[PDB]
């Protein structure tokens, strides 16, 4: 039943860089909007590149003949903006994909929160940490701009409350209090073998459940976006926004050389994102870091990974297997996804449904005496 409704070629402004790029775009049946750098010789579909429920917009900038597909995905609003060479050419496309949208179809409120800081500030909204009055505990309150528009897991930060005011829609998720896993790292240097071994496992349980319960990839996956609850376990967090970049969007250290590419992405961008966190945690660097962008693009894409005389044998496997520059030959690129890795030799001896279960204990309890305790709020602590 799922068949291809339009197909041809685009121009796609760049998602990190921004600049515009000509890719053969497919549009399915199934709502799936997929882009490639050649046109294709052709598998659950990836939510990601779904077309279901997006606002089409036309609009002649920041270049004519303009159209942009605007998504809330889970808590963030997404655009992919898109050229082609005739108004003609765009009314095509636009009513395709609306067509393939349509056939898809078939109290707390702010007052109950006390403000904290500004986590960060996008292009349609802001995220902020605040404190639930009646409970003291912490929350990230993500406010998105309402005209623009929780299946739990222990090690995704949970989203917990939603409602919406005269022109805001709010989104309030957990904030865990056990500190930034940046802050441990720095502060200790690095992690033993067997410390990211037991942060990666809990990451790999919580990328699995994504990839095959949720159908979703994360493509975020970097040491800032992970933090420890306060028993000392992992929390993956929700509290992006898209913003539109510095005069290039955000950093690029992290990011899987498909992603940089603007190529066809899937799964194995997870497992990329799961090598540069674990690289760091057992090396403490970054696998590739240069000042100039246009040499760390080049790293990313090109350069072969180096690692530490420190570095066993196991771990060396592991990270060489998730780092691949290919994705059809990085370690979980291929069907079986997560289970490549939960089955590869660094992880020998993990109960898989303990991890999930929490019955392995953390191997570093975080310096807090509860849920509120604001030690890793506290500026003295933090230095
Ligand atoms: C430089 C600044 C900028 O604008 N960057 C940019 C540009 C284009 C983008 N396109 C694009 O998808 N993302 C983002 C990439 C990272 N995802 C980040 C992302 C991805 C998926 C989820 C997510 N989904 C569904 C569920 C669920 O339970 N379903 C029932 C749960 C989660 C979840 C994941 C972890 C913790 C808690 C919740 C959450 C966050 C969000 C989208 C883009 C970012």
């Amino acid at each position: 039943d799922v068949a291809i409704v339009k197909e041809g070629w685009l121009h796609k402004r760049g998602e990190y860089i921004k600049t515009w790029r000509p890719r053969y775009f497919l549009l399915k049946n199934d709502g799936t909007f997929i882009g490639y750098k050649e046109r294709p010789q052709d598998e659950a579909p990836l939510n990601n590149f779904s077309v279901a429920q997006c606002q089409l917009m036309k609009t002649e900038r920041p270049r004519p003949n303009t159209f942009i597909i605007r998504c809330l995905q889970w808590t963030t609003v997404i655009e992919r903006t898109f050229h082609v060479e005739t108004p003609e050419e765009r009314e095509e496309w636009t009513t395709a994909i609306q067509t393939v949208a349509d056939g898809l179809k078939k109290r707390v409120t702010m007052n109950e929160f006390e403000y904290l800081k500004l986590l960060g500030k996008g292009t349609f909204g802001k995220v902020i940490l605040v404190k639930e009055k009646a409970t003291g505990r912490y929350y990230a309150m993500k406010i998105l701009k309402k005209e623009v528009i929780n299946s739990r897991h222990p090690f995704l930060t949970a989203l917990k409350y939603s409602f919406q005011t005269h022109d805001r829609l709010c989104f309030v998720m957990e904030y865990a209090n056990g500190g930034e896993l940046f802050f441990h790292l720095s502060r200790e240097r690095v992690f033993s073998e067997d410390r990211a071994r037991f942060y990666g496992a809990e990451i790999v349980s919580a990328l699995d459940y994504l990839h095959s319960e949720k159908n979703v990839v994360y493509r975020d996956l970097k040491l800032e976006n992970l933090m420890l609850d306060k028993d000392g376990h992992i929390k993956i967090t929700d509290f992006g926004l898209c913003k539109e970049g510095i005069k290039f969007c955000g950093t690029p250290e992290y990011l899987a050389p498909e992603v940089l590419e603007d190529n066809d992405y899937g799964r194995a961008v997870d497992w990329w994102g799961l090598g540069v966190v674990m690289y760091e945690m057992m090396c403490g660097r970054l696998p590739f870091y240069n000042q100039d962008h246009e040499k760390l693009f080049e790293l990313i894409l090109m350069e072969e990974i180096r690692f530490p005389r420190t570095l066993g044998p196991e771990a060396k496997s592991l990270l060489s297997g998730l780092l691949k520059k290919d994705p059809k030959q990085r370690l979980g690129g291929g069907s079986e996804d997560a289970k490549e890795i939960m089955q590869h030799r660094f992880f020998a001896g993990i109960v898989w449904q303990h991890v999930y279960e929490k019955k392995l204990s953390p191997p570093f309890k975080p310096q807090v005496t509860s849920e509120t305790d604001t030690r890793y709020f506290d500026e003295e602590f933090t230095a």
